């Protein structure tokens, strides 16, 4: 009396992610005024989110509902690799956008020289290749395999699908994918807030006779609340085995998936971009 219910919610999640990614991609592609050096990063992020929504979510949904993975083992390895790739690519694109905003605000005179049309494609390709090398190489080549009896029993079984890793690989993946971008974003947005406060004081210095907090708070809080608990649990269950069950792990992982859905809504809100929506519909 509960299978017919959660399926509807998961289908709505899939539809929302697909629609949110596709609308942004087509709006940027087919409209002349929208093209900008800063909009290419948004295009890369939208592509990563679309790949996530198209590939990762439905297969995991089917696996959760029917409780039996009705495909091979090569397919499950590929699915895990694609999931890791998409997650790390999304996070690194976020940190790249934050760094670009810092460069734009802190140094306005030299902003043109630092970033150009040629230098953005190279950065995007570098981000994508480092994201790909972190996931496919250690997974597709069986270098992350564990040494537990339950782990080998699960690995030998064809139908059963589950995730087991050694502690070292979990630590390395978490460090590469989450912590460093978070530190970079924190420093960037602290500096941006300081600059905004300084300008706000400077204006009221002469023009005699808030919003920055709202914007920075929403931008940081959405990402931090969506993704922070999952990586803490990721470290914890491999440092100590008894603490974390297999259901809390899945729930906290699935919490982070919805972040890709909200990202186009929070990042793309420019008035010209809404005008671009207006023409489409
Ligand atoms: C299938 N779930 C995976 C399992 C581990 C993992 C994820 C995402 C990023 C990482 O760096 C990881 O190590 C999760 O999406």
């Amino acid at each position: 009396v509960w299978v017919v219910g959660m399926g509807i919610v998961m289908s709505l999640i899939v539809l929302a992610i697909v629609f949110g990614n596709v609308l942004v991609i087509t709006a940027i592609a087919k409209f002349e005024r929208l093209q900008t050096v800063t909009n290419y990063f948004i295009t890369s992020l939208a592509c990563a989110d679309l790949v996530m929504g198209l590939a990762v979510v439905p297969f995991g949904a089917a696996h959760i509902l029917t409780k039996t993975w009705t495909f091979g083992n090569f397919w499950c390895e590929f699915w895990t690799s694609i999931d890791v790739l998409c997650v790390t690519a999304s996070i690194e694109t976020l940190c790249v956008i934050a760094v670009d905003r810092y460069f734009a605000i802190t140094s306005p005179f030299k902003y043109q020289s630092l970033l150009t049309k040629n230098k953005a494609r190279v950065i995007i390709l570098m981000v994508w290749i480092v994201s790909g090398l972190t996931s496919f190489l250690p997974i597709q080549m069986h270098w992350y395999r564990a040494t537990h009896q339950e782990a080998i029993n699960c690995y030998a079984e064809e139908t059963c699908c589950d995730f087991f890793t050694n502690q070292a690989y979990a630590i390395a993946s978490s460090i590469v994918s989450f912590y460093v971008p978070l530190v970079i974003m924190v420093f960037v947005y602290s500096r941006v807030f300081q600059e905004a406060k300084r300008q706000l004081q400077k204006i009221d210095k002469s023009e005699g006779r808030h919003k920055a907090l709202k914007t920075l708070g929403i931008i940081m809080g959405t990402f931090t609340l969506c993704w922070l608990p999952f990586f803490i649990v990721n470290i914890v269950h491999v440092i100590q085995d008894n603490l974390i069950r297999k259901e809390v792990y899945i729930l906290l992982n699935w919490i982070g998936y919805v972040n890709s859905g909200f990202n186009p809504l929070i990042y793309c809100r420019s008035p010209d971009f809404r005008i671009a929506f207006q023409e489409l519909l």
